[PDB]
RNA sequence: GUUAAGUUAGAAAGGGCGCACGGUGGAUGCCUUGGCACUAGGAGCCGAUGAAGGACGGGACGAACACCGAUAUGCUUCGGG
């Protein structure tokens, strides 16, 4: 999914993009706490997914300097 | 029936010697995951762009070891497989 990271641009790599996976993943760990999640590979796909995009963020703005 | 005399003893409350069968306890034999002494090549410094060394944390489900820092049991890119 990096090259479709890739081609967003960067407001929208962040600005509803790593707000939903944030609203998400609290949304996820509330209804693990709760007791009913059943599938539970989602926090981890969810937070890779965050890792991913910060980091394709950084880079740009490494290299813009 | 009465005198007189001898006797292995022979019993064993328990004990000694020999034999048979067990229990505790880890010597001996066999075996290495760890060490000891060297040889031939390399490398002989790290740090304010924050060091050596640590504290606290990170997993779907506890404590500990190993691994990693709010991007936390991991993220990109180039190669091997």
């Amino acid at each position: 999914m990096k090259a479709n990271e890739i081609r967003d641009l960067t407001t929208a790599e962040i600005e509803q993009k790593v707000k939903s996976l944030k609203e998400e993943l609290f949304n996820l760990r509330f209804q693990l706490a709760t007791g009913q999640l059943e599938n539970t590979a989602r926090i981890r796909e969810v937070r890779k997914a965050i890792a991913r995009m910060k980091t394709v963020i950084r880079e740009r703005e490494i290299a813009a300097n």
